[PDB]
């Protein structure tokens, strides 16, 4: 025991299906004795834009602004904006980061994309060297808990949306694996708006039940083969 | 042959490599006699967050906020925030929409993701039914012009990032095709930061060169096969 969890949560409405999945996670992980922290991005009015306001004081090359370089240097010189370093501290302390969001355009809502863009800066999340298996958050687990509009059927290899694994690639491989996370299998709650009450409650219960043994889980092999292969 | 082009541009720095690609696109399309509009998202401080501020009228369900439902209804009633309908006018009038951006976590920067989330609402960009080949922006072309940190070699089937086409899927298929766009082949300018000044000039010149004959190109088959192979 002694585990710390950060839930990064991206829904506008507390009473939403996403809201419920977030609350079940808080309740169940809290019941287990885990340390639990929630970043409620919409409630925090979290800034999604990557701008020169993210660096306090003097820039490293004020003639030509390169956000990635400047935030690298700012991390090294401890001059990042405080909303960013507040989140970095939650991530640093976490053993597990759960992302709770509705799927927006086969990806995360923009407010959560901005969290990924602004929080996972060079020197904090990865470096040269130290990416993919050697990324700087190695030792930590990440989990995507996604809800969709489209049905499970639509999310098959030959269905109109293709396999759900296809849209996970930029998130699980390009982002989280790159930064060194080992990736737990995603939690995909398909089409709750279309689903009946019974089906919805079933999906909530599947999540709660998964959470009972989350610390027993093996990570997926975050590979092209897993995402695209037979 | 009287074509209208919208460039949706997501970089903070006019002197950046993205800025140059944006500017040569303006130069070359303007030279051709095309009508050209640029949505400079950072300069406009474009709002990326999907919030209830995006609806100014009476909500369909004020007790439980569902962004997608409320913006659909707001679109029909014409009570969307005006920054959204301003962009929708640009899209409505465009024959070709070029997206110019650096790759952030195998995707678009959050400020551009916010543009996609907020501008492409139900009723404007698609209906149910009325999506993929039946999407409401049918007849229009779209083109992703992407710059990367990683090398072309890293973005191959056997490289650590997997093939470049893999990360295009959520954008080309899940977003643009869903809304009815036909998709022109992507322009990917690999690893300019790492490249020599001469390799950089060459990549800019190649884009400019391609643009001379852009109106003669056919779209890709925006399918799982095109993105992922057999
Ligand atoms: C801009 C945008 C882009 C999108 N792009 C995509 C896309 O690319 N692909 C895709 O598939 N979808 C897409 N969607 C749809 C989106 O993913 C879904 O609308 C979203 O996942 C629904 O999740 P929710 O939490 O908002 O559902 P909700 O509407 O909040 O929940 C569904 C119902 O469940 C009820 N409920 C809440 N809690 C419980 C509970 N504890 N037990 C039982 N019932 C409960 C709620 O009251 C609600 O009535 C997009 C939507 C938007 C707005
Ligand atoms: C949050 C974040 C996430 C990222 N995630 C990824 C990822 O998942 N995968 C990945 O591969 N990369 C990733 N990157 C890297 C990113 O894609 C690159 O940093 C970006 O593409 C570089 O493009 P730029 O326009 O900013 O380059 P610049 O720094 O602006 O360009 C490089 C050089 O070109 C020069 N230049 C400008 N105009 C010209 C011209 N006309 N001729 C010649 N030289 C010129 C500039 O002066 C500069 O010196 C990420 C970066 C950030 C910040
Ligand atoms: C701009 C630095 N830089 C590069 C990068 C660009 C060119 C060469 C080496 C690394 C980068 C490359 C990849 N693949 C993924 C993420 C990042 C990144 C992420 C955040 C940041 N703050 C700077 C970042
Ligand atoms: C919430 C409506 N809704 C749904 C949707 C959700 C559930 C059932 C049917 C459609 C949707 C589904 C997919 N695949 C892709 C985009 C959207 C979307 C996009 C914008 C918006 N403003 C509402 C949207
Ligand atoms: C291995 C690719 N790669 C990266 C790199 C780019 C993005 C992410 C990780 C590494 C690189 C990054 C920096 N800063 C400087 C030089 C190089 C480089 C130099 C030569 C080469 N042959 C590959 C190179
Ligand atoms: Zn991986
Ligand atoms: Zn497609």
């Amino acid at each position: 025991a002694g585990k710390k969890v950060l839930i990064v949560y991206a829904h506008q409405e507390p009473k939403s299906f996403n809201g419920s999945l977030k609350n079940v996670a808080v309740d169940e992980l809290s019941r287990q004795g885990c340390t639990v922290t929630v970043s409620d991005l919409y409630a925090m009015n979290f800034e999604p834009r990557a701008t020169d306001k993210d660096i306090t004081g003097t820039l490293s090359n004020p003639e030509v602004f390169n956000y990635g370089v400047e935030t690298h240097e700012a991390y090294k010189q401890r001059s990042l904006a405080s909303d960013i370093t507040d989140e970095q501290k939650k991530v640093r302390e976490a053993d597990l980061v759960i992302f709770q969001f509705p799927l927006y355009w086969f990806s995360v809502p923009a407010i959560l994309k901005g969290w990924m863009d602004r929080v996972l800066c060079q020197g904090f999340a990865f470096d040269i060297p130290g990416f993919y298996d050697s990324g700087l958050l190695q030792g930590k687990l990440a989990l995507l808990s996604v809800t969709t509009g489209g049905t499970a059927e639509m999310y098959t290899k030959t269905g109109v949306n293709g396999d759900s694994r296809y849209f996970l690639w930029p998130l699980q491989h390009g982002t989280l694996h790159f930064c060194g996370f080992k990736v737990l299998a995603p939690q995909i709650s398909f089409a709750p708006e279309i689903a009946s009450e019974e089906e919805r409650k079933g999906m909530v219960a599947a999540w709660s039940q998964r959470l009972q043994t989350i610390w027993k889980e093996e990570p997926i092999p975050c590979t092209a083969h897993w995402h695209f292969g037979q």
